[PDB]
């Protein structure tokens, strides 16, 4: 698709068999999801946001599928205020920012 | 352009008279700028992120020349980490994602 800006880009995905809302966000590097339990082992992660650094468990090589695109990456675990999407995984679907 | 997404996509902007650099940001609301003077009539704002809450100046009715597209609209002032265009004025430049 073109997803223009004047909302949110807010896109269903799903991981472990789940529907959520996500947001695509070119200005995040990585994904970061809201609690929830995934498979396998986790690294320790510390992202800075606009308000400061927290903690986040890294989980590497997970399924998830994007707005019906499939991608297999890095998912963040942590208490971010919305799921993000960010450019570990738009890279896999093919995003682009054109203007 | 096309942007590609490998890596942050940052752009040269002008505003206030100054050349800063900033990221162009789908997860972004708004446009949030490191702190300089603007001029006109400002009013206090909280914005939430990773991290938690940052408290901004808002200022409305600022231009901004965007990889060289002027466009208008509110800034917001403050201890970001990183200077943001969000969707506010990334709508007025024309951006999409695309994928
Ligand atoms: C109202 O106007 C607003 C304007 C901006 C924000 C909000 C409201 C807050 O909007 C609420 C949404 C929050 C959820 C996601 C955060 C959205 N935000 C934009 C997002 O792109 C930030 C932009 C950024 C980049 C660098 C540093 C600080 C911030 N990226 C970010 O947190 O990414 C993290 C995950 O990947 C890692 O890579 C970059 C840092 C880290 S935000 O800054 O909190
Ligand atoms: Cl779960
Ligand atoms: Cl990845
Ligand atoms: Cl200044
Ligand atoms: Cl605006
Ligand atoms: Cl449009
Ligand atoms: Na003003």
């Amino acid at each position: 698709p073109q997803i223009t800006l004047w909302k949110r880009p807010l896109v269903t995905i799903k991981i472990g068999g789940q529907l959520k809302e996500a947001l695509l966000d070119t200005g995040a590097d990585d994904t970061v999801i809201e609690e929830m339990s995934l498979p396998g082992r986790w690294k320790p992660k510390m992202i800075g946001g606009i308000g400061g650094f927290i903690k986040v468990r890294q989980y590497d090589q997970i399924i998830i599928e994007i707005a019906g695109h499939k991608a297999i990456g890095t998912v963040l675990v942590g208490p971010t205020p919305v799921n993000i999407i960010g450019r570990n995984l738009l890279t896999q679907i093919g995003a682009t920012l054109n203007f």
